[PDB]
């Protein structure tokens, strides 16, 4: 990705609260194949820290169960871009959000060979409005996604 | 599906030969989730019979292997629609084909509750032309697909 593809003027504090993963897409099918997929996670809550970092509560399938995992995405010099400084480095990129209805973001695996990207369309409530899905579609047209999922 | 959504004037004998599954889509994510998916099969060859029936050679993942399975789709009173008269009945619907480059078809699970549909975009050769993918997209717009896959 590029800086021109991330959001400008993002205020991390306003994304706080609950979210629902409405749709996902990835540049490689295996990234989201069967539940056990490492990047196939569902965002449940975003908790910005007073430090400007981003705490992410996620639910993932684990042994017939729905396991909760909390990861911390650290701010970087680039706004809208956060780093999960784990053994395996991943970046969280915020593409766009209106704070009150939707949020679009991607997770990238820099270590991997070519661009390994997985993006999600999040919404505040399961309301019957498709502006979020439309925006998601708009932002994904520029990227080479090989798999696309939509939750009911 | 409806009769107006299937192909008119299809000549089953002309689809004979090898094909490659280029893209798939389904009305329900679970239908194509992880390799083990029952409708996640790759068409390798179509063999029409002198009787007008359709023999389909498919490859599917099975125990770390790529298993070959041959199914027979029997003609019905409706052209372009074939029935796999197994314990679990499934129908094969041919949406459109130009015989020499692409073929679009769906497999439906009538027994299941709501419409359980899985469609595929097949091509004769892996040539660098996207008319097949475009047509596939065009035909899927009318259907409610929740997952979409594209092979490299």
């Amino acid at each position: 990705l590029i800086v021109t593809q991330t959001m400008k003027g993002l205020d991390i504090q306003k994304v706080a609260g609950t979210w629902y993963s409405l749709a996902m897409a990835a540049s490689d099918i295996s990234l989201l194949d069967a539940q056990s997929a490492p990047l196939r996670v569902y965002v449940e809550e975003l908790k910005p820290t007073p430090e400007g970092d981003l705490e992410i509560l996620l639910q993932k399938w684990e042994n017939d169960e729905c396991a909760q995992k909390k990861i911390i995405a650290e701010k970087t010099k680039i706004p809208a871009v956060f780093k999960i400084d784990a053994l395996n480095e991943n970046k969280v990129l915020v593409l766009d959000t209106d704070y009150k209805k939707y949020l679009l973001f991607c997770m990238e695996n820099s270590a991997e060979p070519e661009q390994s990207l997985v993006c999600q369309c999040l919404v505040r409530t399961p309301e019957v409005d498709d502006e979020a899905l439309e925006k998601f579609d708009k932002a994904l047209k520029a990227l080479p996604m090989h798999i696309r999922l939509s939750f009911n």
